[PDB]
């Protein structure tokens, strides 16, 4: 057992899920965090079909505009454009290095990516989006996370992954946490 609690991960004692689920917490405002996100996607493809995966965006990393960034990811969901724009937010941050300063620049980013201001406006003001921004923010609070990217397995074990220099070891910890209760 290469992985053990207190060394490869810690237990939040949070409300664990009845089935295997993995959630990633990240912020569009951290170029280094955004770079790790991709690695989490590698875990998704590697994750066992039995295990479920989930995504979480934190507004506390954003700061004064954290609330806007959370709504923006939810807005993508209304437009079915999460996969496309999601990385656009990380690119613009981790690559263009031009993070949105207001909701206005944020609107231009979506339209630049081929999305409409009309449908994006319907999504940003959709009651569903606002509900999702609150949802993920709660996930980080219960998870006891102090900085993304953070990975939670069964919403109860937190992956340190420090020992795993290579995804093979980091992935293996996630696999055990999926079976941890």
């Amino acid at each position: 057992a290469q992985f053990k609690e207190g060394e490869h991960y810690q237990v939040l004692k949070t409300p664990a899920s009845s089935s295997p689920v993995v959630s990633e917490f990240f912020s569009f405002y951290c170029p280094h965090c955004n770079t790790f996100e991709p690695i989490i996607a590698q875990l998704k493809q590697q994750l066992p079909e039995g295990a479920k995966f989930q995504k979480n965006h934190v507004s506390f990393m954003g700061g004064n505009m954290g609330q806007a960034m959370s709504k923006a990811y939810a807005t993508m969901i209304a437009l079915e454009v999460e996969d496309k724009m999601v990385p656009v937010m990380f690119n613009r941050i981790h690559t263009l290095r031009k993070p949105p300063k207001d909701e206005q620049e944020l609107r231009q980013i979506f339209l630049d990516e081929g999305i409409d201001a009309a449908k994006f406006d319907a999504a940003y003001n959709g009651f569903a989006v606002d509900s999702m921004v609150r949802r993920f923010d709660k996930q980080f609070q219960d998870s006891g996370l102090t900085g993304v990217p953070a990975v939670v397995v069964n919403n109860r074990y937190l992956v340190q992954g420090q020992s795993a220099k290579s995804l093979d070891e980091y992935f293996d910890l996630v696999n055990y946490l999926l079976t941890l209760k």
